[PDB]
């Protein structure tokens, strides 16, 4: 879908998406 920010999620995830 709409990879480009599902990529780059903005902040307020603090961790590259709320990744690791």
């Amino acid at each position: 879908k709409v990879g480009f920010f599902k990529r780059n999620r903005p902040p307020l995830e603090e961790d590259d998406e709320e990744g690791e």
